[PDB]
């Protein structure tokens, strides 16, 4: 398993140190509104090298430091440490176990380390630059954001595919071949994944400009069971979400990543679709490590470990391992 | 005034006429993904006079005509009729029952009727002008759009308050009344904590923006943006109910606005919804049992036949498949 551990101290609602051990397969995170779950996903984005405070729902980076509660004073530093297993050599860093630590102080000062040795933010970025982590709409799906590829411009989608393809002269010719090759693989998987998730129907991808692989956009076409193909726009909230999930899974088949974070991607899905999704997720989890925030029983039942996050104390997150038989209040 | 009936004929997935009777109180519409529920809210927007096909998920207005399915051939006309109780003379017509019809043909013709007499789109728009009906973030909330006011820039928030007010001098009066409610509604919804609305520039009111302050119980005030998905959703819902308190409407359509809410917050939302239905009729699309439990009537939308929507009254105890878990 690639993601071994996440240590969080003073980051947002986690005033006290929490240490999260991940398992192979599916790690599910559950809990009531406002407890600190999405904050964990932010901690992951941050330690991987996120440079935009707004991407972390803040205005300035100092907003990610625990700012206090009715029961506590604000802290003046936040620290996140992620521990990774690089036995295969997935990283351009020839250590067995890799750790990355990021800190920020209320002064605005920051510190970065790789395996305990001080480094630059750029070193952390460079370290993960081609790993696949932790890119939105690719390896980390934010809450509310599952439809982001669908809502993108066709031209925007080409760029996603290019990046998944590892993309002048006859090198340009080579770039064309790679893009098309990756595009054909993804397209092929997309049709199949769509069918499995919906229990039928079909989906496909199209080039908007077949004459120009540099400039073409990508159209998405999807036909749920029983329906006539119509504009993607006319599809329902749940149909659009499940189409987005099919496309995501397909991209991850073609361009694997060491772990994927999914923050309530199944919100729009009905009971039948969540079940198909959760079983697919479980199968997929053999290849790729998933960390999911979920409120759905169907997903929780497929989980290899469940962590409940709560805020008994005003403003402060607590994380414990929980059994499903008594998470019954956390079932949507 | 209230909504008595909606007839939907050939509109989107409703190939066959479906006639939906409404009760005052809360009507919940339930069913599986892709079954036709949001399409019902689109029919309402459309018959009230919506001009933008894009607002209805289409590209051209023709897109709202049943376009065929695996089972059924495409149709060439779509028609929606809404029927309203005008006993009180809410509407400036002397009829006690008012109906409005809109049609579109695949060939491009339109018809508009008020009480069966042909009219223009403008006459329907003018008819409902003072009602406040079919206004996004006000009297209708589309799927996925509950945070529309919260995620608006302070200046854009103002315009919404203007439509709510009636758009000098009128903004401010409306703002202050909504502000006075927002604090209470936010507490009642969360079970505590404090919130407020603030004017950026109180000295210029054709221009100034509105800031929103929201602090859940025991938590400390930071940027609105740092609140959780469920917390922002419940805040937006508090603001919506605050708007409805001051600029009330005869009916309000809510398409899965409680999606981000946990079970406890759904329960508080749903009880609040029931109480609010004293003054306003609610038609809600929902998958949540707390909401279904507070509904006065439940309608289940399904596609037994591929691509074609049908609706029937359903019992809660027969709808366990539909309850989100
Ligand atoms: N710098 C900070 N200091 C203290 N608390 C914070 C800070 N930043 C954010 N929070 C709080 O952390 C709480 C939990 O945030 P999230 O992790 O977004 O909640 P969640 O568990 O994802 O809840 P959902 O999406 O409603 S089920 C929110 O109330 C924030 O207000
Ligand atoms: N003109 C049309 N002809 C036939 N079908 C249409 C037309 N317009 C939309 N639809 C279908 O309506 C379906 C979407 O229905 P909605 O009413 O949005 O679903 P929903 O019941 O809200 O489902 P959710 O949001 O996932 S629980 C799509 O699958 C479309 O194929
Ligand atoms: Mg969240
Ligand atoms: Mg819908």
């Amino acid at each position: 398993m690639f993601l071994k551990r996440l240590d969080v101290i003073g980051f947002k609602s986690f005033a006290d140190r929490v240490s999260i051990e991940f398992v192979p397969g599916v790690t599910a995170v559950v809990g009531p509104n406002g407890s600190g779950k999405s904050n964990i996903t932010d901690a992951i984005r941050w330690v991987l090298g996120e440079q935009s405070a707004k991407s972390l729902r803040g205005a300035k980076m100092e907003d990610v430091i625990f700012a206090g509660s009715e029961s506590r004073k604000p802290l003046n530093v936040a620290e996140v440490t992620i521990t990774l297993d690089n036995e295969d050599g997935f990283l351009p860093l020839e250590y067995q176990e890799v750790s990355v630590t990021r800190r920020v102080y209320r002064s605005g000062e920051s510190e970065f380390f790789i395996n305990r040795q001080p480094c630059r933010l750029k070193d952390i970025v460079d370290l993960f630059l081609d790993s696949g982590l932790g890119k939105e709409a690719f390896s980390i799906i934010g809450q509310g954001r599952v439809e982001e590829i669908l809502s993108s411009k066709p031209e925007e989608r080409r760029t996603i595919f290019e990046e998944a393809a590892g993309v002048g002269g006859g090198s340009g010719e080579e770039m064309k071949k790679r893009f098309l090759t990756t595009f054909e693989q993804i397209r092929a998987h997309f049709g199949e994944v769509f069918g499995e998730l919906f229990g039928g129907g079909r989906a496909d991808l199209r080039l908007t400009d077949p004459n120009d692989l540099l400039e073409t956009g990508i159209d998405i076409v999807a036909q749920p069971p029983g329906k006539k193909l119509q504009h993607l726009s006319l599809l329902s909230g749940g149909e659009r979400a499940l189409t987005a999930i099919a496309l995501l899974f397909s991209i991850l088949k073609v361009r694997p990543v060491p772990f994927c974070v999914l923050d309530q991607v199944e919100a729009a899905l009905d009971e039948a679709n969540v079940q198909r999704y959760a079983q697919y997720l479980k199968r997929f989890s053999r290849d790729t490590q998933f960390i999911v925030i979920t409120h759905r029983k169907g997903t929780m039942e497929e989980a290899d470990v469940l962590y409940g996050v709560t805020m008994q104390e005003s403003g402060v997150s607590k994380l414990v391992s929980v059994r499903l038989e008594d998470s019954k209040e956390l079932v949507r």
